[PDB]
């Protein structure tokens, strides 16, 4: 069976045996749009990708399991080509009363609107997929809204700053078969130019 038949079976837990890693074609072809109303794989296989992100970001399951620490997942990386991500991203500490910033799994997501502002993390990225070390800062809009529909086939606009706009691109990527380390300068990776915002 596929890769979303075999995920979306009841005992498959994801781990990173499910993630493929640069190189592989699955994540340099644009990703197939999903048809609504949802069908129950699409529909699991979101639940299975939150669910994944929880697990990589609990202590005790992510050593236990051997998963590396992730805040958004997209379907292109489990080698299933459509537009699907999950993100999960924890408020901050100073321990949050609201465990999550966001937590969401999209379908069918895209910029509709973007600032002219640019941003970067100061840190620059870092993938699942990727087995490596680039270094550089990896220039995204600062501000977006997107436009999805979530697992009730309901079509939602959302604007995003910082932080999880910043994650939202990435993920966003991997259905278009973008790869972060595709917005860093090579010539000069620590780059910035007027205007950039940088996020410490
Ligand atoms: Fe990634």
């Amino acid at each position: 069976m596929s890769a979303i038949k075999t995920i979306t079976k009841a005992s498959h837990l994801i781990d990173m045996n499910d993630i493929i890693r640069e190189g592989h074609p699955t994540l340099r072809a644009v990703a197939q749009d999903v048809t609504f109303p949802l069908n129950e794989d699409d529909i699991i296989l979101g639940e299975k990708m939150l669910q994944f992100l929880k697990n990589s970001q609990d202590p005790v399951t992510a050593e236990k399991m051997e998963l590396r620490g992730g805040v958004g997942l997209a379907a292109p990386q489990l080698d299933i080509s459509k537009r699907i991500i999950a993100v999960l991203i924890p408020n901050p500490e100073d321990p949050p009363k609201e465990a999550y910033a966001l937590k969401e799994v999209m379908y069918n997501p895209r910029i509709i609107a973007h600032s002219v502002q640019d941003a970067a993390l100061a840190d620059g990225e870092g993938c699942l997929s990727v087995d490596r070390v680039v270094e550089g800062y990896v220039i995204r809009h600062s501000r977006v809204t997107i436009e999805y529909y979530d697992k009730n086939s309901d079509k939602k606009k959302l604007k995003l700053k910082g932080y999880q706009s910043i994650v939202v691109q990435h993920e966003i990527d991997h259905t278009n078969g973008i790869m972060f380390f595709d917005r860093i300068n090579e010539k000069n990776p620590f780059e910035i130019k007027e205007g950039l915002l940088l996020i410490e």
